[PDB]
């Protein structure tokens, strides 16, 4: 009975597990429990504190995954495979994991928080690409991750109906934060610095936690890879919440309070045979079941409360890849697959736009087309798919990054922006995707560092180096490297220079506008478009 | 005649001709000046066809220019060269129809390529006798036989109550169509070939020989086009039948006046009052629109010129077209609050959205907007030297250079062969402010050879840059292509084609090729911003 593997926390004592990392030992702590099991009557329900428990708990084991639809596209492919669940479904899935250095930290370590991603649908803790052990090891984090409600479980929302409020998924993500404060000094952990850092929907959810006000005091500083809260797909409005819910409850046959309980009686997998066929258009890079407009936990729409927000006290760490869109399009741009060079046709393209941009009326998606043509190769198949990417990319993520980067700098906020730009030596996907959505990741983590896994030495120093910026921005709220003169420096995002940096295996280098004009068409001009039109 | 020089008298349908023997750099020219091609288009023939001239007795003098048709002279820099250049340079006067002839002396011996200039000036000024369309170099140094007309511009020329008998619209076009029949049948007499006739002409010049193009009666009296900083499509070339008759009846309320009664009582105006009035028929606060232009009467111009170039077949044509570097920038001194000729006109992010929408009159907030997004630089959207140049841009895009791209579009991907320039170089003698780049007009200089004459202070590689372009013109005149065939070590200027978009730049550099012309700005003012009009 190893005494660093033995934790006593509010709720009773843990047994962890010692891991082995490249450069040594870290003490890992698996599924324990933060909630009490959104099961039965609690589905579609705010989240309640874990009762407590009595001799010790073992923690050496990741917990179940929270119910989810599981992606068929590529069957046994490890591209998609490495984001589909890697333990049991279950609607008992509120746990949460916990990475330390071995033996403890001795002195209060910065915690980093990760929310994982999956568009609100999908996702869990407990892939390999969100291994804590490296963070934990080389840098001394204390590295937590929770699992939170996705799909219908954790945001089918009747808004105002008292069994299905909506944002439950959210309130899951704020209790384990909760669960962090009154719990993680008994790991070594700093209650007072506490670093939020997600992906695409994680992303979106961390902004969600800076848009609301109980959120707040849980963390000190965040970090949104790849997504926002404001643009076309991290949140709807209450009716189209209220509209989708009851789509969905026609579909598997069943007043709100009878209309839930109908739904609480259905088996979870019946849920999820229908989550896809609520949705308005045909589409990509849309989600039927996200976080909903309530005015509660979002007491205004996220472009909103950004607009007018005071960001004085927050610091920020916000940044895209390479090609943030082309990932989607083999989920339903007729043209592309991961099997061929997806070259297509010009009316392939006008066609991609209008599901890529599902919420375009004819002008706009004119506006759309028009816009990205290039007018010296207006039919070349290359330009038209790495067209239709960038469309997809520019409307869901980076120009809702410039966006939200931009509000934030001019309205007190310390922010930092960066584009990744370094295709993994180890990546299945076809060359033509280039540096795809999520593909950043496994370098934050630092799995390079994991010789088994066949990077390069290139890549594992590029690794260390992002190790080093994510814990020195979550130490600091500066991802400089404070033992560091000469780099050059990573300068803060403004709304003046509009700085931002590159990550790719070269040092450092300083850019400025991010997208400027096209952002400005999206972010600027189509707004005034389809408000009118 | 008896002690006169017998290589400068000529005859031709209207009787007998004396000229003059002009001096060029290089040796003497015949001219005859002021030559009558129709009968005064004055009193009870004011906004009337013209009429062909009736044959004279005796020898007709023909040592001097004749009167420039009556317009508005330009005091908004009086003494100002940059301005006073473009201005009459002879008596002002509705007896105006009078042409020009230059040829080498003594006179060619096989028939020579005629060019004929048809010049520029918004089709509310201009005149043949300016000294910058100085026929005596091309004459001299490229044996070219060329030929300029006056034509009625302003009410003179275009006033028109559409359908009408006494203003039908468009007279200032069949003057030119007028003087270039006269081509056909008299300039044989002067060593000119009838069977090969280009024209030449520069912004509404310009848009004048696209209006040629697209009319099937001028067709027959010319082979070959070049148009210059100007296209028959547009903003500013022509007007609708109803927007027309709603400016000439404005403009007869202004001067105090059933069509025929009203046009019988602005008969009975002086020249003058009509000029003094003419500005003040505008639709909206502008620049680059021009009150009485050529109108769409579905007689000369059977549809509107954007249907006629998008539908026509263009085989048998071959036509050069270009733009100078900075279309735009002399037009916002003449309007656009902010900028002045005396000063760097860098101006604020405000004034950048009130000269949009003077220089866009016709736009719509949203269409407004959209160009205000487009041309905004969004890293530095306050900068005042970028606000001021975008400025120059929005106004040079949408009148010139996006016309001229939709022409050579249209144009090429219909049969016809199409040489397409850029024109960059900035002349030494420009009394412009630099910050005005290489404006609207001042290519015209080069063509026409006027830095051949020594005393006029041109630097010796724009002496050789004048004859290079002064060789590209008439090459194009003379075979439908710029090229020299001897000379292949020089670089070759490609056709403009859908496919590649070539086009080549003119400077005091060897011709460079380049791809596409403004592709990405022109595909919004040409695909894009029509659209947004359809709503
Ligand atoms: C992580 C990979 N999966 C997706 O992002 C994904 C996306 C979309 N989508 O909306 O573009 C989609 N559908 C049904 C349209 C399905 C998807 O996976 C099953
Ligand atoms: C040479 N002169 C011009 O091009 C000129 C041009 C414009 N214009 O249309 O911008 C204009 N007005 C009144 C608007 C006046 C002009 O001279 C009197």
């Amino acid at each position: 009975e190893d005494p660093q593997l033995l934790v006593r926390v509010r709720g009773g004592q843990l047994r962890g597990i010692r891991l082995k990392a490249p450069g040594g030992p870290v003490s890992a702590f698996l599924g324990i429990p933060f909630a009490e099991p959104p099961v039965g009557s609690r589905r579609f329900m705010p989240p309640e504190p874990k009762r407590p428990w009595s001799g010790v708990l073992d923690a050496t084991t990741f917990q179940n995954v929270c119910y989810q639809y599981v992606d068929t596209l590529y069957p046994g492919f490890e591209g998609t495979e490495m984001w589909n669940p890697n333990r049991e479904l279950s609607e008992d899935c509120l746990y949460l994991n916990v990475w330390t250095p071995y033996p403890r930290p001795a002195s209060p370590t910065p915690v980093l928080i990760w929310i994982y991603g999956g568009g609100f649908y999908s996702g869990a803790a407990s892939l390999d690409v969100y291994d804590g052990r490296f963070l934990a090891q080389v840098e001394g984090a204390v590295l937590v991750s929770m699992n939170y409600r996705v799909g219908t479980f954790g945001f089918l929302a009747l808004p105002g109906s008292r069994e299905a409020p909506g944002n439950v998924g959210l309130l899951d993500q704020r209790l384990a934060l909760q669960w962090v404060q009154e719990n993680i000094a008994a790991f070594g952990g700093d209650p007072m610095s506490v670093t939020l850092f997600g992906e695409s929907a994680g992303a979106a959810s961390v902004g969600m936690h800076i848009l609301s006000l109980p959120s707040r005091s849980l963390f000190h500083r965040a970090v949104l890879q790849s997504g926002t809260p404001n643009g076309p797909w991290a949140t709807v409005s209450a009716g189209e919440a209220r509209r989708r819910a009851t789509l969905l409850a026609r579909l598997v046959g069943c007043n709100d309070t009878e209309l839930i309980a109908c739904l609480r009686t259905r088996p979870a997998q019946d849920l999820v045979d229908h989550e896809w066929h609520v949705l308005p258009q045909e589409s990509i890079f849309r989600f039927s079941f996200v976080p909903v407009v309530d005015g509660d936990f979002l007491s205004d729409t996220p472009e909103a409360l950004i607009n007018t927000g005071d960001f004085q006290d927050l610091q920020v760490l916000v940044g895209v890849v390479k090609d943030e869109g082309s990932y989607f399009l083999v989920y339903g741009v007729p043209g592309f697959s991961k099997d061929n060079e997806s070259l297509i046709s010009r009316a392939q393209f006008l066609a991609g736009v209008r599901i890529g941009v599902p919420q375009a009326s004819d002008l706009a998606a004119e506006a759309v087309v028009l816009h990205y043509t290039d007018w010296l190769h207006p039919e070349d198949p290359t330009h038209l798919r790495d067209a239709m990417s960038a469309v997809v990319g520019d409307h869901n993520v980076v120009c809702p990054v410039a966006q939200l980067a931009g509000r934030l700098a001019a309205q007190g906020a310390r922010v930092y922006a960066y584009i990744f730009e370094h295709r993994a030596s180890t990546l299945t996907w076809p060359l033509w995707m280039g540096v795809p959505h999520g593909y950043e990741i496994e370098f934050i983590f630092g799995l390079p560092l994991d010789p088994s896994l066949n990077y390069t030495t290139e890549e594992r120093i590029f690794a260390q180096r992002l190790m080093k910026y994510w814990t020195n921005f979550a130490r600091t709220g500066d991802p400089n490297d404070p033992r560091d003169s000469k780099s050059p420096q990573w300068p803060p995002y403004t709304t003046a220079a509009q700085q931002y940096v590159s990550l790719n295996l070269k040092p450092l280098e300083v850019r400025r506008g991010l997208r400027a004009q096209t952002c400005a068409f999206w972010n600027r001009f189509l707004p005034k478009l389809l408000s009118a039109t």
